[PDB]
């Protein structure tokens, strides 16, 4: 059965609720991004209307071979009419597709859904702005004060003079990526882009990958891996003896591997600055953890929270728990006095 953190209330609306077949009332399907927790349950055999954006669309199409009469694409920014209510999708800051959403609801009410986001200032001088905000539906992941990391551009930054320093010291070198999802595709890109190449990767890879309306994309990326000095693998496969036997099959062009693992967060963000980072190494392959997050800090969530200074606030991950429950209303109501709202 769907849950009420999933349903909008006062419309026949669910939010990222593919998973318990058909919903009782549920008239429009919205989906906030391309990930599988969110899109679980959709497959060809889907025949109610979906809503989403572009991007995620090209993904159920292309991927899922949802079929194209119940995918409906809109764009972002724009105030449009779904089954007679107003609502507008807003770029979430989380992976390629992943949207917001603004809900206005007949009685006057404004609902925010977050779908997943890493929340960001510039959210503060979107359309959020123009009204108030009843009732936010939050992406509560790294709800909790230990949980701080670096901004996504110093990440990127470290990566990038990280791989230029190895390859211009060793011009037989390899540099490989683990990926299991669309989102973090910066961390490659711009390690290809210093480094004067294309990123070869397998071709359902590469499918995805043209999905993603990325501009200039086919000067970018190859199934050729053996024209390209990036390459993509399964995250599974970041460790020594993945990159051992990968090196073996690239006909010995490469004499060394650098790998990244670009992760969430894991217990040594509490101390370590990204500029102190240092690899494991066995022989000639290296790598770097990098902590690439595309979730909101908990300063970040802190401070969108109270600047938005909704009435009421319904988490959507970490939910299953009582203790996490209490803990998370421990927190909001903290911001709220703090906040004075
Ligand atoms: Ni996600």
């Amino acid at each position: 059965t769907c849950p009420f953190y999933k349903k909008i209330p006062g419309t026949g609306f669910t939010v990222d609720a593919f998973q318990y077949g058909v919903v009782e009332g549920c008239t429009a399907y919205f989906l906030t991004h391309f990930h599988s927790d969110h899109y679980a349950g959709l497959s060809k055999h889907f025949t109610f209307p979906v809503y989403c954006s572009e991007i995620t669309g090209n993904l159920l199409k292309n991927k899922l071979h949802v079929q194209e009469q119940y995918i409906h694409p809109l764009p972002l920014d724009t105030e449009c009419i779904v089954n007679g209510v107003k609502v507008v999708l807003l770029d979430a800051n989380h992976c390629p597709g992943a949207v917001m959403i603004l809900f206005y609801l007949p009685n006057g009410t404004v609902i925010l859904h977050t779908g997943d986001f890493r929340a960001d200032p510039s959210m503060e001088r979107s359309l959020l702005a123009d009204q108030k905000v009843h009732m936010l539906y939050l992406d509560t992941t790294y709800c909790s004060p230990e949980y701080t990391f670096p901004s996504q551009q110093e990440v990127i930054r470290f990566a990038i003079n990280t791989a230029f320093e190895a390859v211009t010291l060793n011009p037989h070198a390899l540099v490989v990526c683990g990926t299991y999802s669309i989102g973090k595709e910066k961390v490659f890109l711009a390690i290809a882009d210093v480094l004067g190449s294309k990123v070869g990767m397998s071709q359902e890879k590469y499918k995805t990958l043209q999905c993603l309306n990325i501009p200039e994309i086919n000067s970018l990326i190859t199934t050729d891996m053996c024209s390209s000095l990036v390459h993509l693998l399964p995250m599974m496969q970041i460790n020594f003896k993945g990159l051992q036997s990968h090196l073996k099959k690239c006909g010995g062009k490469y004499n060394q591997i650098l790998a990244f693992r670009p992760t969430g967060w894991t217990h040594s963000n509490k101390f370590t600055r990204i500029a102190d980072v240092i690899p494991q190494t066995k022989g000639n392959i290296s790598i770097y953890g990098i902590p690439y997050s595309e979730h909101s800090s908990y300063l970040e969530m802190k401070r969108f929270v109270q600047w938005l200074k909704p009435q009421k606030i319904i988490p959507t991950v970490n939910v299953g728990t009582w203790k996490s429950r209490s803990t998370m209303e421990k927190y909001f109501r903290e911001w709220k006095l703090e906040a004075g709202y």
